[PDB]
């Protein structure tokens, strides 16, 4: 299986707000930020990287929601700083934004149903407090 971790950042323990960014290949529609683990990597350092070149993301890392199936490792975390300038932000013009929960399944669904799912899950979950 090729190993993929990805991560819902939220503005607080609340929950109810999600960054998502902008894809690099479909430069107007939005995801959950993540991406390939290398080599026997641990899926949620991959994760805090990820947000970080990614989203400009720094913060708490948070529990493994779950694992969705190539194969992904779907962490939540707590964002504690947003940088100003990122690596995806100079390199490709990646953005990122501040979603409702429901917002972001709704602009997700079209296109990336996938990660939908994510946040459905996430739902799921909270509606059990866990």
């Amino acid at each position: 299986m090729k190993k993929r971790a990805a991560c819902l950042c939220f503005r607080s323990e609340r929950e109810d707000e999600v960054l998502l960014v902008s894809s690099s290949r479909y430069p107007d529609r939005w995801i959950v930020p993540g991406g390939g683990m290398e080599p026997e990597e641990e899926p949620g350092g991959a994760a805090v990287r990820e947000v970080y070149e990614e989203a400009g993301v720094k913060g708490k890392l948070g529990r493994l929601l779950g694992v969705f199936e190539h194969r992904t490792y779907v962490y939540v975390l707590t964002v504690t700083e947003l940088l100003e300038d990122w690596e995806d932000s100079v390199s490709i013009g990646r953005k990122r934004e501040w979603f409702k929960v429901e917002d972001a399944i709704k602009v997700l669904q079209c296109h990336k149903p996938v990660h939908a799912e994510y946040l459905e899950k996430l739902k799921a979950h909270h509606h059990h407090h866990h």
